[PDB]
């Protein structure tokens, strides 16, 4: 009769019958691989109802493959693997470095599917690129807690008596074809105390324009006056603010 | 042949020894009464002569000031320093003691007043001053009460420095002048012990010396995690250098 019966049973595949058990000549039925199975490229996945109520031949076309290789932050799959989904046991793919990573020549950039149905153990074939030497800050310091490779952070500080002007930290980020420091080296500026106080019936010996950390100002009473107090005071510096060690002396008469 | 009572001399009293009759050749001496002093080169005694007659005697006492009161700034000059006769109008001169100096604008002279009193005293001899104390590098000098003869000054070293030498000085008289009893002390920077090294970590740009408030920053080697404070600083536990706390630790992952 001009009709075929059920189509052939294909291992690990299920045919789409669409709610019927009888099919007319020239009917084309397509099979879909079952869960945990992927179709083999370059193979037939359907049958056809020919004359004599006979279905065309079909061979197993499903496997049995790894999952798509897991996403790496250091390397991307090369072509043509990057567009593939069929990875039977034994399949080996190749990677290439992303930015800002570079090859580690001693290590292979290739992975394999386990019977296991699992990709081989991952190694660091693509390593983090390094940022330039951070250099130095005059009168300050650079804190490098964890190297200077891509993704690293460094902080800046100014020695006692200096104030920091600029950025307080920098990060090694990817910059086009390489990796560079997010922010330039800041500046450590000398902190000045307020102008020293004058005193009644006394003077400051050779008063300077600016007074920095620990610098001192010496006092002297005018003729006929007695000094009561510290002969000199010095510049103290805390929390980036200058402040004199204490009050200036007094010149009492007479 | 015995004389009777000796002559009455104004402002003087004779020493009679309770006697009312005196034999020939008896010599009686008079003592000036309160406030009076005998006049140098004058007779103060009489002698009983023949004819029961006393020898003549004239007033020999002049009202006089007392020996000038002692001053600590100056001393009487010669010859006043050895004198006791100071009638009204007498002026004496002083000279400075040590360690005092002359106040050029003033007179170093005193006059006995009509009321038998020395004129008002002024500061003609003033205390000398020791030289300017100077400066102590990284330290301070406290002058609580001037730098004249007898004054005291103290020394101190700023935070982070230790005082080596004298802690005070006193303006003493030294021969022909006044000088400070002690020389300036030195204020020397205190250093903390060398900062400790840590397993599997380093000191970022270590220095050969670390003073007060100076810090040392640590960093762990690739593959280790730091546990504790990243940097420590040099404190001063008087008068010693000491690190703020323990260095961090690097734990292997």
């Amino acid at each position: 009769m001009q009709d075929c019966g059920l189509p052939p049973d294909v291992p690990n595949a299920q045919p789409a019958l669409e709610g019927r058990t009888s099919f007319p000549e020239d009917t084309v039925i397509t099979y879909k691989c079952e869960e945990s199975f992927v179709k083999i490229p370059g193979e037939k996945d359907s049958v056809i109802c020919l004359k004599g109520s006979q279905w065309s031949d079909i061979e197993e076309f499903c496997n049995r493959s790894c999952e798509v290789p897991t996403r790496l932050n250091s390397a991307s799959l090369k072509q043509p693997y990057i567009t593939q989904n069929y990875f039977p046991v034994g399949t080996v793919v190749e990677y290439e470095c992303r930015p800002g990573y570079r090859r580690e020549p001693s290590l292979s950039p290739k992975l394999t599917c386990l019977q296991n149905l699992k990709w081989s153990t991952a190694v660091e074939f693509c390593k983090k690129k390094s940022c330039p030497n951070p250099g130095e800050i005059r009168n300050g310091q650079i804190d490098v807690p964890g190297g200077i490779l891509f993704g690293a952070t460094i902080s800046f500080s100014c020695n006692t008596g200096y104030k920091l002007f600029g950025s307080t930290s920098s990060f090694c980020l990817i910059s086009g074809s390489s990796v560079q420091w997010s922010d330039p080296l800041p500046e450590c500026r000398e902190i000045y105390c307020p102008a020293p106080p004058q005193i009644d019936n006394g003077i400051i010996q050779g008063e300077r324009d600016h007074y920095g950390y620990r610098q001192s100002v010496t006092y002297a009473c005018n003729k006929g006056f007695t000094m009561i107090g510290e002969h000199s005071i010095y510049c103290t510096v805390n929390n980036d603010e200058g402040e004199w060690s204490g009050p200036p002396p007094e010149c009492r008469g007479c």
